[PDB]
């Protein structure tokens, strides 16, 4: 298995991307490598890259690929994010998709044009790297329709189930089209699990792309309900990816934990390391599981300013760019992360009922209802993961 | 009186500051000198400025000084609208105050400390160089207050009238403190004239900062009433200047005509030059109208994408550099403008009821209504732009 990290860089958060300092990302990167991480996950900024629908910059694609290069010196493989798009709170988009210029960012033919625009000419710089292996849509760019009670997007862009479709089948078409050998993904906050009138559906998860995609966070449910110290804080990963295999189809489907982190919110700097082990030893029998991904590589500078605070902690360095506990955890983790023993899971799986071309009944599935409780609870008193079984 | 531009760079528009090229500017400000002009106005870009509210980016800064320093080059005086903010139907907006980090651009209290940093080190920059006379807090930024049936900013933020005017004392009064020698203002658009409970009201104009601004545009209101060739469209920017000198009981208080244009819904190419001798014309003997600044310097690159289309063209210069009718019909007119023949207005003043303090019932002054068709009769047949005079209502 493959284990890495979200890079977000120590000097100048992604803000660096407007004064980049190659010397200070080599250094970063160092830190990286020197862990024994194998790969990170990049993010341009959309505002950036086009700050008008004719404009994409040349000179910040070429800033990207000093990045990508930079990486490769110390041997890391590397992803892109291509619409970013939204990031720990923050969104970052161009002005001629917001206020007077408002449309909607999955079905407007002109936004659409301008997506597919970046893309290609992203993919086209990118497929010259050899230590890039491909490009996610955007980071968690679902979240431009989330319509949730509890998580619905202020300047929400309206779509139907077909309407998401059709919008991944372009944007990850257009990176086929330019860049064969690539391998494609796009990821998203839970609400893609949970949340069962969300136009991005479990489907759409387990079809689109090159893996099944997760990203695991328990300050906004599962910490809330159960508490520091509570094991469900360490099985949730594991509980989204069985969820993620249950849905699909196909026994060969991959699957990439493409984010997960240990918020403060829940699990103090004096808890990290063993969450850090217990989280990573509970993955290492994940049937499929090609990838772990930390969020992220380094704290937030506190020079930064109006962050929820939980995110100025998640580096697995400080700022200052020192290793962390649980850094050291994951290091000594890595052979049995890179070996991955299988297990054979002959339990009976638990089972759930949801609407395969809608997503309808999915909240069944939510951290606040019974089936996870039960899952957690059995997995903690066998020691072993339970599978999860969508009825037919 | 002084006569210059808003300067709107040939190679990139406002996104040239992501890739500056100060031989680029060069080119620009040579022509506009070339022309006989003698000021510009510039647009630094908040998000860039400020990306964070922690993060003033000192590069930014130093982008600015060098487009400043290039006007000196030729001679050109230059001031600096702070928060942009707002530009030709765009909005340019730092993460952290859209969509999850919303919160009030005119009161939330760290949105304001944001905007205070900004404009102070803004301030202690520009106040070192010696063309450089003075700030406009933000291009029309009252815009983002917009709530008229017609045009309401469709993520507003919510502002009574004391909330506007304690955020421009807030910023006038941070400008002034940190460059004592400067000369400060705001602009807007003439909601501000017209519109009942827009919070930013005539009497803010008219007493905030060193002089009244006006921006003058019939492309939205003055032209579809009147239309194509009518008196009204050259009348426009007189007849706001004297809605501004009425609402002053000052009269020694100073205005600037800070953005005037000729745009193509109304005005087509081939009338351009006679729509500039005609305004310009009806603009020389304005009491107290110190400087006449032209929307915009150059064309819009037809490259850039999804612009309003009446914006592309608005230039004295085509996107290339090659001068327009207007710019040589305007070159002309410099020596009658530099002059500024003033003139003794002896007539019975239009009379229009509206409150001091609230702003209320000043919509009686827009160009939909009778007021502003009789003052255009009246100009027409004497040739006399007519005065105006307010009649304060009791509250």
């Amino acid at each position: 298995m493959k284990i890495g990290a979200n890079y977000t860089p120590s000097q100048g958060w992604f803000h660096s991307w407007l004064d980049l300092d190659i010397d200070a990302t080599r250094r970063d990167f160092e830190g990286i490598a020197q862990l024994g991480l194998d790969h990170v996950r990049l993010f341009p900024l959309w505002p950036l890259l086009q700050p008008n629908r004719g404009l994409v910059r040349p000179r910040a694609l070429d800033d990207v690929v000093s990045v990508v290069r930079a990486a490769g010196e110390f041997d890391l493989e590397v992803t892109v994010d291509a619409l970013n798009g939204h990031l720990s709170s923050y969104d970052f988009l161009p002005p001629w998709v917001i206020t007077w210029h408002t449309s909607n960012l999955f079905t407007d033919p002109l936004v659409k044009a301008g997506q597919t625009d970046l893309i290609s000419q992203l993919a086209t710089r990118l497929r010259e790297e050899p230590n890039a292996t491909g490009m996610t849509v955007g980071n968690e760019f679902p979240q431009y329709a989330a319509l949730a009670p509890g998580h619905h997007h202020p300047t929400r862009s309206e779509c139907t189930v077909d309407d998401a479709q059709t919008w991944l089948e372009t944007m990850l078409g257009t990176m086929r089209d330019q860049w064969p050998d690539g391998r494609f993904w796009f990821g998203f906050d839970d609400d893609l699990w949970f949340v069962d009138d969300h136009p991005f559906t479990p489907r759409h998860a387990v079809t689109q792309g090159s893996a099944t995609t997760v990203h695991s966070w328990v300050f906004a449910q599962v910490g809330p309900r159960f508490g520091e110290g509570h094991p469900a804080l360490t099985w949730f990963p594991r509980y989204l990816l069985e969820l993620a295999r249950a849905w699909s189809h196909d026994p060969e489907r991959p699957l990439w934990l493409q984010e997960v982190g240990a918020p403060r919110t829940h699990v103090p700097d004096s808890s990290s390391a063993a969450f850090m082990t217990t989280t990573m030893a509970s993955l290492t029998s994940t049937p499929g599981l090609e990838a772990i991904t930390w969020w992220c590589s380094h704290d937030v500078s506190r020079d930064l300013l109006d962050f929820p605070e939980l995110e100025y902690s998640l580096g697995l360095f400080t700022n200052d760019g020192k290793p962390k506990p649980e850094a050291l955890a994951l290091s000594d983790m890595l052979p049995d992360l890179h070996n991955a023993q299988p297990q054979h899971q002959l339990d009976e799986p638990l089972e759930f009922s949801a609407n395969w071309d809608t997503g309808a009944g999915r909240s069944v599935c939510s951290p606040m209802g019974d089936l996870f409780a039960q899952w957690v609870d059995q997995a903690e008193q066998t020691g072993r993961a339970p599978r999860l079984a969508l009825r037919p």
